[PDB]
């Protein structure tokens, strides 16, 4: 019993990050094989960040530019390539460490673990989600820029986000492990901002069914609803439309707990509605929604406490 | 910027968790050196529980009852011996992945990261605090018995938990490294349930200091109080009393933001009187104290966001 937001154990994700240095700027790198990957304004000055040129920055850096340090180690470049707002490095040694891994570009809503990291260590590990915004909610000081976000799928590491920067409202923004920015984000300083965010309908979902298969069923009513309906209620609270995929993504926690999609939506409905009268679901007094139907699979029992 | 539960980095932990089978039990087993820790309770059977004799139920095992797995490999017992709660399997192979380690016994208020482990394989990692009760509010299914809380200081894993068992509420109970229960729990199927809580001040507290530390003051007033005075609005609301230890400990805090703590006690004061305001802290819409004045000199800026 019991809910948490867990991450995914970090260790195979520990043993592949490092430390890259171009003139004054350091920030974290990660080591897969014989390559480093890191946020490409690594070789951006105090000056350059306002409108750099990247293709013009990189042209003028030489493979000794670059300094690469894996713990104690120091890893000789013997290459260099821009791909989109990542750089590769190569590097004269592969890493005995890398795992098994993938690089996925994941969907808004999804949810992964971020391996906090300071001077190429390991600091820290929280579950995030990411935002229908394209940002995230993260814990970043200054020097975290090419930590890392990740799932882990038996023994295979996918990464799926690299931390870039901060927005003025404090949340972050990065990119997948091909460099392509999650959101409209750039990386150079100017006005951009997060757009407005929604709340992520289907994880609302499944988490209250985690809620019921941990034996919790206050908030359940006698009542149905048709999708359109729902999602009059849903444009209301600034909720995400619910879909029929997202409803046919419901099938295994709906025969699980014996509750129809539509009928936990007009449960949902009427929590938006009436609000949750002092009372807690799994612990909290809000609608959680950083945590997916595979989150939920993943850590509740497969057998409900009827 | 942001603030969230975080974990440390797993890595050195689970290179140390093993599996152990006596009979028809597995859970799980810590692997430091030659030795491998675990639950007393793995030699007990489908009705022992209800009201075994450790000592009778042990001196009837021999070294080759039980059955230890790390990864795939098999590790042979040498040796065994009771410590309190535990059974301490000798083995004939050193862990080579052995980190440097201490076991401490944690104070209730206080944090740690536990590995969630199923058959000696690390499933997921999340932060706890020990509540005032000596419980924590874990997430744990069958089979998660012999996974261990801790703490990491620079290359150092202090071991502070190992699960033991789930009580009638939910939340979690279990020993030290030493095998001593945190709290009165025994290791048997009795009626034992946990104690009333109460909040953890203190880190309520640190709390509203990483909110300010963070930017956010709009819960201040011009208000201070005296101890006693905030005590006796603390018990009304089921806090623990502050105590002139705990204003001690929030002095760094303290000298940081250039916030008395009395005054931050006034503000508690009125938050706890008045309410919120359908307004949050830190994202969160209540008060939290799963945070110590660690965690947040921890994951704060050392610089505040005046
Ligand atoms: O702490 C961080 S994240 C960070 N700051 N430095 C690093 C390093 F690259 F790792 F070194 N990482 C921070 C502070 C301020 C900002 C910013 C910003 C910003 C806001 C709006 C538009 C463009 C840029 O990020
Ligand atoms: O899922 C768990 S924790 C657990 N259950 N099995 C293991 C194993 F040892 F790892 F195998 N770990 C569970 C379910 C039910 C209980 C219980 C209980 C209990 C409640 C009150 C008094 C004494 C015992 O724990």
């Amino acid at each position: 019993s019991g809910f948490r937001k867990m991450a995914f154990p970090s260790g195979k994700v520990e043993g592949c990050m490092v430390q890259v240095t171009c003139g004054t700027t350091t920030l974290n790198g990660l080591w897969l094989d014989d390559t480093v990957y890191c946020p490409r304004h690594v070789i951006c000055t105090a000056e350059d960040m306002l409108n750099p040129n990247y293709e013009d920055l990189l042209i003028r850096k030489s493979n000794h530019s670059f300094l690469v340090q894996a713990g104690n180690v120091q890893l000789r470049v013997i290459g260099h390539s821009m791909q989109n707002c990542l750089l590769r490095l190569k590097v004269d040694t592969s890493n005995p460490k890398t795992p098994k891994y993938k690089f996925v570009r994941i969907q808004p809503g999804q949810t992964f673990s971020v391996l906090a990291c300071y001077n190429g260590s390991p600091s820290g590990v929280y579950q995030c989600a990411m935002r229908p915004n394209h940002t995230i909610k993260g814990s970043f000081l200054n020097g975290s820029c090419g930590s890392v976000g990740f799932n882990i799928d038996y023994d295979c590491v996918s990464f799926c986000y690299m931390h870039h920067m901060e927005l003025p409202t404090g949340v972050h923004a990065g990119t997948d492990l091909e460099g392509k920015f999650y959101g409209p984000f750039v990386d150079r300083q100017t006005a951009q901002a997060a757009g407005t965010d929604t709340t992520i309908t289907l994880n609302v979902l499944a988490w209250l069914y985690a809620a019921v298969i941990n034996g919790d069923r206050w908030f359940l009513n006698r009542f149905t609803t048709t999708l359109n309906d729902f999602n009059l209620v849903a444009m209301k609270y600034n909720y995400e439309p619910l879909t029929q995929d997202h409803v046919d993504i419901l099938g295994p926690l709906s025969a699980q707990t014996g509750i129809a999609v539509l009928d936990m939506c007009a449960a949902l409905k009427e929590l938006l509605q009436n609000g949750m009268n002092g009372r807690t679901i799994l612990g909290s007094t809000i609608l959680e929604d950083e945590f997916t139907p595979f989150d939920v699979v993943r850590q509740c029992s497969g057998v409900t406490f009827q």
